[PDB]
């Protein structure tokens, strides 16, 4: 019986990649979402007896646990068109600091500095749902997966800030957090290849 | 007159996509050098007068300062292949905490989360080939960029440690710490694009 943690920012696209692959290896895996913002702060808990993670979240290292690379994926910085940093401010870039910023919530109530708000008018959510919600409100501006800001960038309800400071998308690397246990039967390995190829492709 | 740091983790052929699109638009421009460990640190001292840096670390926010990102590079770690790790403990990948690392020392005395060591048995030194010379000595591991260790990889003198973390090599951002004045210019704005182009090709 496996335990795997994929975070919020993590395609679910990519959630069937492992999935399917898992299964081959394993007669039970359990799949749980989580805030990008939670993912480390849950696995460091062991009674939660989580055996991998998924996450875009960096950490120096945790205990009984290894980190790799699976891949990347994209994020944008986000607002509404009307939004004063739409082209008025947009080539000023660290004007962000001094909007308000939907952040990520964390239950810890702390956060990596990856994912710590950089503005202090800062307005946190759980999910990237209610963070693009109150953004399309013209609330704040917010940092969301790729995945997430396809749709509404299509329809003009929401509006690019990043191609300046990073042209394509900000690039966030994809870690696996696993049990140290797993470092050596080929099932992990296979899970690995596959994962990387399937997240290869996804770009 | 316009100053420039490149720190000694960006390929010396990139140093020329820049040199030659600044001198179109500057009369003087000078070009420095630095370890990565020292190129925030650098820029940090007004006295210095950088007006541009082209560095791998990374920094929340800098005064008088803007953050872009010029593009992505390769690192691996490498070790003598008769080391411990080559191999025998490869697949471990955290064991590297246990080993003698050879880290880029800094003058601050005091490193970025990027940049600082990972092992207890850190032996510092000051730039990247004093770094591989030791580590072809058996001395220890150490994480150097890609245009150094290219040689070195081909005649068998040292081997990845890198591959299983991070297949291709661990790639990392070089980021473009700009002072703000140059933020309206289109001379700024015309070295980015050549930049980013000349960088995106050398991958
Ligand atoms: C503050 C600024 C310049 C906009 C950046 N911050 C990050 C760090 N960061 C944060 N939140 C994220 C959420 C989802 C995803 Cl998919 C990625 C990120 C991310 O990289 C980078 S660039
Ligand atoms: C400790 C470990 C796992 C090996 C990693 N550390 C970094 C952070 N890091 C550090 N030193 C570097 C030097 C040159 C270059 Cl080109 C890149 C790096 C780098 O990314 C990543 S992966």
């Amino acid at each position: 019986n496996l335990r795997v943690l994929l975070d919020t920012a993590i395609p679910p696209s990519f959630c069937d990649t492992v999935s399917s692959v898992l299964l081959d290896d394993f007669n039970m895996v359990s799949l749980i979402r989580t805030s990008p913002a939670d993912s480390l702060a849950t696995i460091k808990q062991d009674n939660a007896e989580i055996d991998i993670a998924i996450t875009i979240d960096e950490e120096l290292k945790i205990s009984r646990f290894n980190q790799c690379v699976l891949g990347y994926t994209k994020a944008f910085v986000v607002a509404h068109p009307q939004h004063p940093l739409c082209n008025a401010s947009l080539h000023s870039i660290a004007s962000l600091a001094n909007y308000r910023q939907i952040s990520l919530g964390s239950r810890s109530g702390q956060h990596s500095n990856l994912l710590r708000p950089v503005s202090d008018k800062v307005l946190f959510v759980e999910n990237f749902d209610d963070m693009l919600r109150l953004v399309e409100a013209g609330v704040g501006w917010g940092i969301a997966p790729h995945y997430f800001v396809e749709e509404r960038l299509r329809n003009g309800t929401l509006a690019v800030l990043s191609e300046l400071y990073e042209p394509g998308g900000i690039d966030t690397k994809v870690y696996c957090y696993y049990n140290t246990a797993l470092e050596s039967e080929r099932s992990f390995l296979r899970f690995l290849e596959s994962a990387r190829q399937r997240l290869r492709e996804l770009g």
